[PDB]
């Protein structure tokens, strides 16, 4: 999540995150990188509740599976009356799904490890070495490091269609779980987010969820009267708390019974039945570049 | 489907049966020849719901469309763990003849049909009446017939492709899966169909995926599992194998296969029926028959 070089452009990230044991937890993270150039490998690090045991191969389905639950629940919060981006399109899965290189460092020993990590991968310059100390090194440690880091690395020739996996069993610290959101920082303070997530066998924080929806800024339908409405509701089994971009059109079959659209559904659906958390962040912007940190179930 | 002379090797068959206009269908039909020493042409005949009205031409791989089409709606259902490469490890489509008779004629004229492509001798004459003709006439109803022929020195690396529009009669859709008639009464199927505005029809769906038997992946863990699941918007009638493998040599990791899904998917919404019976043999030998949807 965090990225190094700073430059590389990314999108579509999925993440999913689940018990496997008592002790052990399983981290699936997808994500699409854009470049072209890039000589040397990319260095993305993230943030997780423990040191990783062993890496795991998942069916060439999966991320179409998360995706598609995660989608599911929020498709429930919304009111789409229109039936014109139809007819699936004849895009054809063709590029081979590329596997991050995956390491783990505990976050007490990264600052002194990363410029011999960057020279390990041809990073020797100030200029690089700076830049990581600067936009990256910050948001993978602090100075209460009881958290590890993910280094996963992502050899260069990759075809830039493809989808870049990776997945991971790991033996968490404490109950704890890092749904790793944060992006590497950027000049100018404001970060775009395009993920989902699944994570399971863990307790709601509707308080950090609020947090984190308030701050989001919504993509525009550019019709004149929308406007942006924040949720934080409950149903029977579920607490759902988003923000939904919604608007008004006269009915083209009553007369002034108009349609109430509800779409762009982002935020935190959490469903207290399953104990399962559904993340969606699509194409929203926000001020916080921060990751999702929550207490795994108990018994 | 009802191919002749009896004895030729046909496969990957992809199908396309939709709606032009309230009166209006058009059926897509391509496969593949594989013998390749061939001197008499082939002779390739199925029932339609209607009389054949206009015969027409498609841009070149239509087929690769339709095909991905109904693999998509089928993969959704696997978990495969294959490290499948990009894609790629020439030729332009080869074309039927077509033209259309009744049930009645046909019965009556075969004998001539069959002379008039070359087909001059008591052996193959008595064949095509026991193993194709049977297929074509049902006395039951009245059911035209698609004659398809397929010239000589074609060729085998290209696909074999027919397209024509016709008027179904009383609101029906057949669907050509049945093949001519074989002595082992097991038929190995091989093809996929997409067909728009019909009816659901659940119970001659579950019947014919039953009926199923499907290839091994050679793996001792390996089972046949039914599944008739819904969407309620969706509907998935299909077999499936299922396994599992595990090396403990890394770490204790297992992986549940399922692949091989046959069968019928049916999207409620938008009325389109995706059917896929790849490398599975069964004993039923009969085409699908459903209602158009009448809007």
């Amino acid at each position: 999540c965090v990225i190094f070089p700073v430059e590389i452009d990314v999108s579509q990230t999925i993440i999913r995150d689940c018990q496997v044991d008592k002790q052990t937890r399983e981290l699936v993270y997808i994500n699409k990188i854009m470049n072209t150039q890039l000589t040397k490998p990319v260095l993305m690090m993230f943030n997780i509740s423990g040191p990783i045991r062993s890496v795991t191969r998942k069916n060439n389905n999966l991320r179409d599976r998360i995706k598609s639950k995660v989608d599911e629940q929020f498709d429930q919060l919304e009111r789409d009356y229109s039936d014109q981006m139809d007819g699936f399109h004849d895009s054809i899965k063709y590029f081979k799904d590329e596997h991050y290189s995956v390491s783990c460092q505990n976050g007490s020993v990264l600052k002194s490890k990363f410029a011999k990590i960057l020279k390990s991968h041809d990073y020797t310059d100030k200029k690089s070495i700076e830049a990581y100390e600067k936009y990256c090194l910050p948001k993978l440690v602090d100075e209460r490091n009881d958290y590890y880091v993910a280094v996963c690395v992502l050899k260069p020739g990759f075809e830039n269609g493809s989808n870049q996996v990776l997945s991971f069993e790991y033996n968490p610290i404490g109950n704890k779980v890092i749904v790793p959101f944060a992006h590497e920082i950027n000049d100018t303070g404001l970060y775009e987010y395009d993920v989902v997530a699944y994570v399971d066998s863990v307790q709601f924080d509707g308080e950090q969820f609020e947090e984190f929806v308030q701050s989001l800024i919504l993509p525009s339908s550019f019709k004149n009267s929308e406007k942006v409405l924040y949720y934080n509701e409950a149903s029977k089994n579920k607490s759902m708390i988003y923000k939904a971009l919604e608007f008004t059109t006269e009915s083209s079959w009553g007369k002034s019974e108009k349609y109430n659209w509800k779409i762009f559904c982002n935020g935190f659906i959490y469903d207290k039945k399953s104990k399962v958390l559904y993340v969606k962040l699509h194409n929203v912007t926000s001020a916080l570049n921060k990751n999702v940190i929550l207490n795994t179930i108990k018994a």
